[PDB]
């Protein structure tokens, strides 16, 4: 009864991606992805609390909501990001789908050496498609802490210094029923950065505690 990707039943991540459109891109288009999951044998797991100290701890951090529950609903994602592409477009899109008609009100949390920087809170409505409630959070603005981030990330002369810079560089996702403040979703981000010649790339694990 284990989930085998990202997602409950009552609520399947279908795609997430973080992109650049370069300004040119209106000539002929083009996009970069730093991040990229595509939903169209269980998951591996990670003790939730390994991971607890790159997360606040007061309120809506990892231990409250873990404790919250559901259990099940709880994921650790590792991103390999892609750094290699001015002034273009910087994008997140998702999408997500459940049988419900629901609100989803979507909390990404920012976090540097485990406390909370930045945050943004986005609510979206189901729109029915062929008989399953499809939830379209796309093309969102990247707010300007990450872009700025990323240029600043790009710069530095080594490559294990990025990665040293993103050990302590954390998101916190957290999707609830807005009318009822069911928890739905909880997902970790832990960063690595990849190599030029690979792509993004992602590594999906079930948070899971004793
Ligand atoms: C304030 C930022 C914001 O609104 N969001 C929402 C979106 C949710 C989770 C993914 C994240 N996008 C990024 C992924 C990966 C990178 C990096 F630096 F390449 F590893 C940057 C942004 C944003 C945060």
């Amino acid at each position: 009864w284990q989930a085998r990707g990202l997602g409950t039943a009552r609520l399947q991540l279908v795609e997430f991606s973080a992109f650049v459109e370069p300004p040119d891109a209106v000539d002929s288009y083009q996009r970069h992805l730093f991040v990229h999951i595509s939903q169209h044998p269980p998951l591996e797991s990670v003790d939730v609390r390994q991971i607890y100290d790159k997360f606040p701890e007061k309120k809506g951090g990892l231990r409250e909501l873990y404790d919250r529950g559901p259990p099940h609903a709880f994921f650790l994602v590792k991103f390999w990001a892609d750094l290699n592409w001015s002034g273009g477009f910087y994008g997140v899109s998702s999408q997500y789908e459940s049988l419900e008609h629901m609100t989803l009100t979507c909390s990404s949390k920012v976090c540097s050496f485990g406390k909370q920087v930045v945050e943004k809170v986005e609510t979206e409505r189901a729109q029915l498609e062929d008989g399953r409630f499809v939830y379209r959070l796309l093309r969102s603005p990247m707010c300007e802490y990450l872009v700025n981030f990323l240029h600043k990330l790009r710069q530095l002369p080594e490559r294990y210094m990025m990665n040293s810079v993103l050990e302590n560089f954390t998101i916190l996702q957290v999707v609830t029923n807005r009318d009822t403040q069911e928890l739905l979703l909880c997902t970790a981000y832990v960063f690595e950065v990849s190599t030029s010649e690979r792509g993004a790339q992602h590594h999906i694990y079930r948070l899971v505690r004793d």
